[PDB]
RNA sequence: CUGGGCGUUAAGUUGCAGGGUAUAGACCCGAAACCCGGUGAUCUAGCCAUGGGCAGGUUGAAGGUUGGGUAACACUAACUG
């Protein structure tokens, strides 16, 4: 659902560089973006179960990078969930 | 018609008094009712407009705020109401 361009605009605010595309915050951000434009899908359609399916695989997904982060690099985890405004 | 029925050989009429009858309330009193035209919503029934009344004490719906909760909901606790 993300374009090439709001993907790469991403990658370059997050990562080390643009070719920085598997860093975990890069990852947890391109999650996020993709989960907050899914919401209004989902708020018009309520019965489409199986893009649904798709969205919980990516919540799934951002949970266990956010917890290898936080096992790791606490600081990093702390700045990241602050920039993206994620309760945890 | 041999006949048979009704008649012919018995004074009426007009007043006055009286007895009966008729039409009328017709010896007097008495219904429940029926019809016609009026008077009544100062009681009461409903409605319409315009004003008033309801000491004192309780219960604690929805809603709201904050926290928890959720990807977002949902949901949950306290306070408020
Ligand atoms: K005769
Ligand atoms: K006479
Ligand atoms: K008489
Ligand atoms: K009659
Ligand atoms: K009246
Ligand atoms: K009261
Ligand atoms: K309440
Ligand atoms: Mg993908
Ligand atoms: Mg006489
Ligand atoms: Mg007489
Ligand atoms: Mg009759
Ligand atoms: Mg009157
Ligand atoms: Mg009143
Ligand atoms: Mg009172």
């Amino acid at each position: 659902s993300l374009s090439t361009e709001a993907t790469a605009k991403i990658v370059s605010e997050f990562g080390r560089d643009a070719n920085d595309t598997g860093s975990t915050e890069v990852q947890v951000a391109l999650l996020t973006a993709q989960i907050n434009h899914l919401q209004g899908h989902f708020a018009e359609h309520k019965k489409d179960h199986h893009s649904r399916r798709g969205l919980l695989r990516m919540v799934s997904q951002r949970r266990k990078l956010l917890d290898y982060l936080k096992r790791k690099d606490v600081a990093r985890y702390t700045q990241l969930i602050e920039r993206l405004g994620l309760r945890r």
